[PDB]
């Protein structure tokens, strides 16, 4: 299951990043911002046989994950929330190397300690999965709220769409930090170690790891093939 799971990646991921790479013209910031996803989850992908250097890849690609699709929100919140004071392509490619950029600083250890790892940990349950499920989950609940207000026939749908990308978003996310957090506790002294929840628990990183990879595979599926735009695209190449 894990082999099939690996070409489905690649497939559907690269169809996303040839797709929006063959535009002749300018790409809008949620096109520019789908382009880096696909690619960072294409990365991710690779490394599936491997696991099931590569370490350091690895990192680098699941915060990307997290901060596009954080990106990807804030924008849609901007778009939608305030429409009426950024009427307007805006160029977006700081902060794509931002979020490249910060996994970087992140990543350098892995290339390269209790202490350390302890660091890199704290870090990664911060700023990885906690502040970007935040963000998500403000910008979509005004980006819900406006829409609820709204008038039309797309309003449903994009509220039902946007619904089943958060909840999506955290079932496929929250098995996986957790047990990150357990782990974190139990090595700061809060809970006691044993022979059978220690096996146990690198059981859990495998599965959770997995749930994640199965996100990246499915990120196409959801925010790119569901879009009428992209679907446009697709039928035109």
């Amino acid at each position: 299951l894990y082999s099939l799971l690996f070409l489905l990646g690649l497939l559907g991921n690269g169809a996303v990043a040839a797709v929006l790479l063959s535009r002749r013209t300018a790409l809008s910031s949620t096109d520019t911002f789908l382009l880096h996803l696909a690619v960072a989850d294409t990365l991710l992908v690779l490394t599936l046989p491997l696991w099931a250097v590569a370490g350091a890849l690895f990192n680098i690609n699941f915060y990307a994950g997290a901060l596009l699709l954080a990106c990807i929100s804030f924008d849609r919140y901007l778009n939608i929330v305030h429409a009426t004071q950024l009427y307007r392509p805006a160029r977006v490619t700081l902060t794509c190397l931002a979020v490249w950029g910060l996994c970087l600083l992140f990543a350098l250890p892995d290339f390269i300690p209790q202490v350390g790892r302890t660091a890199l940990r704290v870090l990664q349950l911060v700023a990885g999965f906690l502040l970007p499920l935040l963000v998500m989950a403000y910008c979509y609940a005004h980006i819900l709220a406006v829409l609820l207000v709204s008038r039309g026939q797309r309003r449903l749908r994009a509220m039902r769409l946007v619904v089943v990308v958060v909840v999506a978003f955290a079932l496929c996310w929250t098995p996986y930090h957790l047990v990150v957090l357990v782990d974190i506790l139990m090595d700061l002294g809060a809970l006691a170690r044993n022979c059978g929840r220690e096996s146990r628990v690198d059981v859990a990183k495998s599965v959770t790891s997995g749930l994640g990879y199965m996100h990246c595979c499915l990120n196409p599926l959801l925010y790119a093939f569901v879009g009428v735009k992209f679907r446009e695209r697709m039928w035109m190449l």
